[PDB]
């Protein structure tokens, strides 16, 4: 029996990892206990304690949780960290797409940097870019008027987002304020969740092979490709 | 321990229910185990056994597997609620609401793009739509959402049938459809209006935003754990006329 | 102007650090912006963003926050980590008091191991002890009946707690169920907050020089001693 | 930005107010800056300036510095609430409640161990106690809480005066007092009963637990930010007769 502690069950990237895990597991007669930590230390600790209570044979989680997972190994249970089966290189790829699209003034819209995968990605972006940008915490998208005002004041022509969910949110704000994507503002996400193929234009993104990540993770227990699409400055239209 | 068996955890309608469930559950000292049935009876059967094995004090799921759930759980004296022992808003009434928005938008040729009608919620919603459209003598055709996968063939059909209105079983279908028609240079909503269901956050992120029906998903989660232990609103938005 | 991001403003250990900081700062005409992150990544990010908004000259925080603090240094602000001005050694000292009191069956009641200071301390305990114990997450104290049942089943004679707040809670539970502290059960805390001297018996603890920590922290910006008291098995009574 | 100026953030009564303040504030999109005045006018004056400098949309503090606050803030058109423009429960009534618990416990020789009477809350509470004890012709003496620092001298006084009841300005004083008398082998409550104020969590952690007065501290924090933007209960416990 496997315990799978997901950082954000409302993120399709993680639900897809989870299906890769559940599929392989169920094939080999294994059950999975699934928990959502919401990157909350109290929730993480809660679920992990319970998964121990219930004699899990192995655990899958992200490295937000290493201290507890480690202690639970010694005190009791092998583990795999899904985020460690490279995010810095991913970030470099995002910045290189922006450069290939002739970006001059770039906004890095990021999820919480206390999450290593996000932080490492933003380090990769900065590397290529430092070789003009501003950083903006994802929560600031909530005031769309002030977001658009920033875009104008800074003459932003490129936006790099930590994942596809943020890219999609960003796309709808700038389109609702009448900017042209990609000619005026180009946008790049990460993960390649199916939502990324549903927008007009479709979101240029980095495929992390989520389903295959879950598959490998559970297999250990028992590479990145750019998707160039309409949202960046090759493909013109679909007719 | 509360066993939550979701039909599709990739759908944000269900993970929002799950949030509801989690928040009330923790406020009362419970944890929630999640299963994704992935719309599969074997998988569902697996989680029932998982949840039963691990001494869950109650189960929350949809009625898709009501027979095996009822039978296994009653035997073990474990209560259960079905979120679609019921607690849901009325899906027939929701479908009427979808069709009324279309009527108001002056819909003449309506494509009903639907999820699996094996699922009671989806099927009832469709009868809701047909109830209104038949009375109105508005023409409609029904298309299963898989046939969305080839987008050029979808467009051929839209053109041939002169579709001006599309009613979707949920917001994932509506959103997908929106991207397709926009990509083939249809104007939304003047040429084609589209309506979804669920009011997931993605529905407010598209341009135009997707007109939908909020069915109090978070609170559905809250009620289920409340019933377990002891409202429909049209969101009028840019995608409709 | 200093930003001081406290992990838990309801912990007297941190409020005392804060006074050391505020005192030295105010002496040198410096203001302090004080924020409570509650070790919540969203709160931490919120406060740190704001402290940046408001042109802080330097920041003081714990290493829960390193990724954001670091990024804010490069993008903008020097920092000091209060938890890094040794916790593993502290843990060894707690275990050595227990051994000196002839502990046989030990309960390690711990705060959240996702917090490095707590985790490192518990590693220090395990080191000495491994050279019989059970670990118990602090949240489990809430069911006092089951806590006392565990104490009985396991014949617990020693309890090591991550800090004085937990030690004090533990003391009142076992005393209300009629156990004799220290003859039947001995208890050790950490930090040496003033509450530790208020109980009967007084709580044996490890002084971290909290006020002096705050003083040093702000000074950088511009050792452990056992307190043997009544709660462990030298001093007999106060008459 | 909301400026919260606490008189003593080492006191859990105030950090609980602060939690109240933080939770409502964030729910509405605000952050809270905290200042500890450390019971000091220079420090308080510093934070007013800090909070004013940094364009706080409102201030929350105690009325200790009401004159300089009122004057500086009114000039800058910044509103403010005083948690002890007031929002508090009544401290005089709280003191009556303390003395009634003692009367019921058959108190005959009462020591009133008090915080700084410069602080209105503390002084009013003391008049509350004296109101009841005078009517009852119960004897009492007043002791400032600093003279708690030498515990053998405190005990000498307790013995000389045959004290059987101790009313404390807050739970930090009560708790300290409890440890002192217990350490010198007085039996609580049969020999000496003790009552505090505030109902901080430490009051439920001692043995015996400390009888106190809950003054809705968390909710005090909530109301203050609500007033800013737009109940007393005896807890009867083992430490009293």
């Amino acid at each position: 029996l496997i315990g799978l502690l997901l950082p954000d069950m409302s993120n399709p990237f993680f639900t897809l990892i989870a299906r890769g895990v559940e599929d392989v597991a169920l094939a080999h007669g294994y059950q999975v206990l699934i928990g959502n930590s919401d990157n909350d230390i109290k929730k993480a600790q809660g679920y992990l304690a319970t998964f121990v209570s219930h004699n899990c044979t192995g655990m899958i989680s992200t490295a937000f949780n290493e201290n507890i997972i480690e202690n639970t190994l010694t005190d009791h249970i092998p583990f795999v960290f899904i985020d460690r089966i490279n995010h810095f290189k991913g970030g470099q790829l995002q910045a290189e797409v922006v450069r290939k699209g002739k970006g001059k003034n770039v906004l890095i819209v990021h999820e919480n940097l206390l999450i290593d995968a996000f932080h490492q990605r933003v380090q990769g972006i900065k590397y290529i870019l430092d070789q003009d940008y501003k950083m903006l915490e994802a929560t600031l998208l909530d005031n769309d008027k002030k977001f658009i005002d920033l875009i104008k004041e800074l003459s932003i022509d490129s936006i790099i987002c930590s994942n596809d969910l943020l890219a999609i949110n960003v796309l709808g704000i700038v389109q609702r304020y009448h900017f042209k994507v990609p000619a005026e503002i180009q946008i790049i996400g990460y993960d390649n969740i199916p939502f990324s193929e549903m927008t007009y234009p479709q979101i240029t993104t980095i495929d992390q092979s989520a389903y295959h990540l879950g598959e490998i993770a559970v297999s250990q227990l028992l590479a990145l490709t750019v998707k160039h699409r309409g949202s960046t400055r090759h493909h013109h239209h679909h007719h």
